[PDB]
């Protein structure tokens, strides 16, 4: 994938799911998707710790399962060592687009995406390479 196609799906993209949104406006799990929807996107917000709790005008729930729109960008927030347990969540909403954030890597989880036809971006921030792209 090369930055004119992952244009074509940054453009397109109208959802963008935040896996491990937070409330906290210093961390990259706020700021980022804080970023995302002062550009046009509809980011829903998806993190047990904030259930119930309204994040970036939407209420935070707690499993990608609980959405009820399809998912265009998967954000995900949460560390390599807590991904393989969401596998059958992402596989099952199996969203447009899997974007792992920066400092997040999982040889298995990205194969397993892979494997299902799900195309996988990681190690890269949303907001920085939105910034670039566009």
């Amino acid at each position: 994938m090369n930055d004119q196609e992952l244009r074509a799906y940054l453009s397109q993209a109208k959802t963008i799911a935040v896996l491990g949104a937070h409330k906290d406006p210093s961390r990259p799990a706020h700021y980022v998707p804080r970023y995302l929807r002062e550009q046009g996107y509809r980011v829903l917000p998806v993190n047990p710790r904030f259930q119930g709790e309204e994040l970036f005008g939407e209420e935070a729930v707690a499993s990608l399962l609980d959405l009820k729109e399809p998912v265009d960008i998967l954000d995900v927030f949460r560390p390599p060592s807590a991904l393989m347990d969401h596998l059958p969540e992402v596989l099952a909403l199996r969203p447009g687009l899997v974007w792992l954030q920066s400092g997040i890597r999982h040889p298995e989880f990205e194969k397993a995406l892979k494997e299902a036809g799900i195309p996988v971006v990681a190690d890269r921030c949303l907001m920085v390479e939105h910034k670039r792209l566009f």
